[PDB]
């Protein structure tokens, strides 16, 4: 009955062995993944700042296109108008 | 013992349990981090669309800036000479 457990547990002891072997590789393989998994929200944030400046500049690009039209009418109006007094 | 190899017995096979579990844990975490690293090509993709976006952009509001400018001086000039014969 006591040598009977005995070969029961060295057999456990092993299995314990083989098992932290596991442990350990993935506990290493999760290091690696975690310095790649900090550039995400990098990338993230970059992805933001360019759609920001695209935005932005679409906008401004917008209005400007606004005034440009507006501009061009005046100064045509005003060349007619100058064009009567010469 | 008997007694002291039961304990012993018990204590290495629940521990299997507890080193399975650390495994199956490790693995299911792997698995959330190779998602979040599926994301990198996509926000890479995002920033480069809207990196191209925004110099496109940026192009054509310089155009529309200079040909405003100019319009502008046109009109101040133009007020100027108006001005002359009331």
């Amino acid at each position: 009955q006591l040598e009977d457990l005995k070969q029961q547990l060295q057999q456990a002891e092993e299995a314990l062995v083989a098992k932290q072997e596991v442990i350990d590789k993935l506990k290493e393989e999760a290091e690696q993944h975690n310095i790649v998994m900090e550039t995400v929200p990098v990338l993230k944030a970059q992805a933001d700042i360019y759609k920001a400046d695209f935005q932005a500049e679409r906008q401004a690009r917008e209005k400007l296109a606004e005034k440009k039209e507006l501009l061009q009418e005046q100064l045509e109006q005003l060349q007619r108008e100058y064009s009567k007094l010469k």
